[PDB]
């Protein structure tokens, strides 16, 4: 695996021991060969599990998710996918890693896709080696891969709203269920219906994942209601998955706005990862996977792959050269390499809008490419009437930094800034000049 110009896809089935068995063996061999190595975890939760699995090896944990004193001598760095891409974008020195290991390498967040593009380009140039660890590599067509124990697969109508009758199988279960929903708002409604029926429900999504995931360990629960974030190495002691087989797809319409299309079918890779939360214990056969629709390759035209090009266009590789997307996922976007390359000052603005601003890549790009400075929030108020953001069916309102009450009406409308109450609260604070 460790020879220059090699990219290895470590595609053992879910729970085959890629993280707990194979990764420490790879790391021991890398230190032996004096290979400067990076290990990319999808989430802080996974970074912490890796620290436990690599305990006793010289690894620098570039995450506050791990409280450990470093020797100062480590040639192996461990950080989140997003942290890798973030450091490449910033005027911060990132070493030339000889070996690039990405765990949960199916992750379709823009920063993960960009990290794969950068790494796979370095390998294709003959500059480095890489290992992508995932049961479900890009373009996989198998929603039903092997497992540690036999799984009971059942195609069944799954509720996507509160229900009063007709789904007794859902609540009649006495074990623990992980239930994949397409959105936070859809999970809230299902969670409330289960709570009313006497169930203990934990809800997970991207913004709450680190905090809430700990509850699955510290308290008893009947259901976990989760978005697609639990596809990225989240482990549960569960015996059933309920899978809507539905997701939302961000779509850029007419180059001018982002909508959240769907819900629509998940990819085969997503379905396999959702299913792969169970069947993990060889001593407990007959875990259940109930699934409520088909799969389709909905990553085609999905805004994350265009956002990944925006990130890679703004990352230095070699003189004018720009990293390509990893070949198997490179057709998911119709884009010109370099089309999103910003001049130094607009790139700095782009970075700050993502990092401090917490804006979606697409929206950060529109603002930075328009020549707007990070603190200039006039654009949050001067859009067309149909860009009005609504809150409880009235136009949303904030007090500007000038102390004026104004309707939130952004010049560029990205549905992700108001997809739930927490998102819209964050965007209101942004529009108000509070960060
Ligand atoms: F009530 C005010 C007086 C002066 C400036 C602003 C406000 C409103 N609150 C706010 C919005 N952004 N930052 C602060």
């Amino acid at each position: 695996m460790l020879k220059k110009k090699q990219l290895t896809v470590l595609d053992l089935h879910p729970g085959a021991g890629k993280t707990r068995r194979v990764l420490p063996e790879i790391v021991r061999e890398a230190i032996k060969k004096r290979l400067r190595t990076v290990i990319l975890a999808p989430t802080r939760v996974v970074a912490a599990e890796m620290e436990e699995a690599l305990r006793g090896l010289p690894v620098r944990y570039m995450t506050t998710a791990v409280n450990v004193t470093h020797s100062g001598t480590e040639i192996v760095d461990l950080m989140c996918h997003a942290t890798f891409t973030s450091r490449l974008l910033q005027p911060i020195r990132v070493p030339n890693y000889n070996l690039n290991i990405m765990d949960e390498a199916h992750f379709t967040d823009p920063s993960s896709i960009a990290a794969r593009g950068y790494i796979s380009t370095r390998v294709e140039m003959g500059e480095a080696a890489a290992i992508f660890m995932t049961a479900t590599p890009p373009g996989t067509r198998d929603a039903f891969p092997d497992s540690n124990s036999p799984i009971m697969d059942t195609e069944v109508e799954v509720p996507e709203r509160a229900w009063s009758s007709g789904f007794d199988w859902v609540t009649d279960h006495s074990g623990k269920t992980v239930w994949f929903v397409p959105s936070v708002r859809n999970g809230n409604e299902i969670a409330a219906c289960l709570t009313k029926a006497g169930k203990r429900v934990i809800q997970l999504s991207r913004k709450t994942f680190e905090t809430e995931f700990q509850k699955t360990k510290n308290q008893e629960w009947d259901f976990v209601i989760t978005t697609d974030i639990s596809e990225m190495g989240a482990n549960f002691k569960a015996d059933r998955v309920i899978d809507s087989r539905r997701c939302l797809k961000p779509v850029i319409l007419d180059g001018e706005r982002v909508i959240l299309a769907g819900p629509m079918p998940v990819t085969h890779a997503s379905a396999a990862q959702r299913r792969g939360r169970i069947g993990r214990n060889p001593n407990k056969p007959g875990d259940e996977y109930m699934y409520g629709g088909g799969c389709a390759e909905t990553d085609e035209g999905h805004a994350h792959w265009l956002e990944a090009r925006m990130l890679l266009d703004n990352i230095y590789l070699q003189d004018g050269l720009i990293a390509s997307l990893y070949r198997p996922e490179a057709d998911k976007v119709a884009a010109i390499e370099g089309e999103f390359k910003l001049r130094t000052e607009q790139r700095k603005t782009f970075v700050e809008l993502m990092k401090r601003g917490d804006l979606p890549v697409w929206l950060a790009y529109q603002v930075a490419s328009a020549g707007i400075t990070y603190t200039d929030r006039r654009w949050c108020f001067d859009g067309t009437t149909n860009n009005t953001i609504m809150e409880d069916s009235v136009p949303a309102e904030v007090w500007t930094k000038y102390g004026e009450k104004r309707v939130l009406k952004p010049r560029w409308m990205d549905a992700r800034v108001c997809s739930d109450h927490a998102a819209l609260k964050s965007f209101k604070e942004f529009a108000a000049g509070k960060r």
